[PDB]
């Protein structure tokens, strides 16, 4: 009766929260992978130019690691 | 009665899910900010060396943007 309706409202409220959290997880994952992909692209650029011995690139490697 | 107990179990289950999603959101946010901070650190390194005209740095700027 009223005790069931009360809990249902709590379930649905918690269920709406779940839906919003699932959407934030998906958005944060895309963002993390996006920035992560850039770091791997830049790491590669640096690895190709290990022969330049550029002290700037070395700074950038330190930040990557 | 039994109808309330059933919904309670659904609320608690959904509530456990919420707790796990909140922890994943916090973990993904830390990771995203971590990688993001590195890109801003590297962007700065590049901006300091705009006078070198290094074509490698230009590659790295393109990846940053
Ligand atoms: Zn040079």
């Amino acid at each position: 009766d009223a005790l069931a309706e009360e809990w249902k409202r709590r379930y649905e409220k918690e269920k709406e929260k779940n839906a919003r959290l699932k959407g934030k997880v998906e958005d944060l994952e895309k963002e993390r992978d996006f920035y992560f992909g850039k770091l791997r692209n830049i790491e590669l650029i640096c690895q190709e130019n290990e022969g330049e011995n550029d002290p700037v690139l070395q700074r950038i490697v330190d930040i990557l690691y």
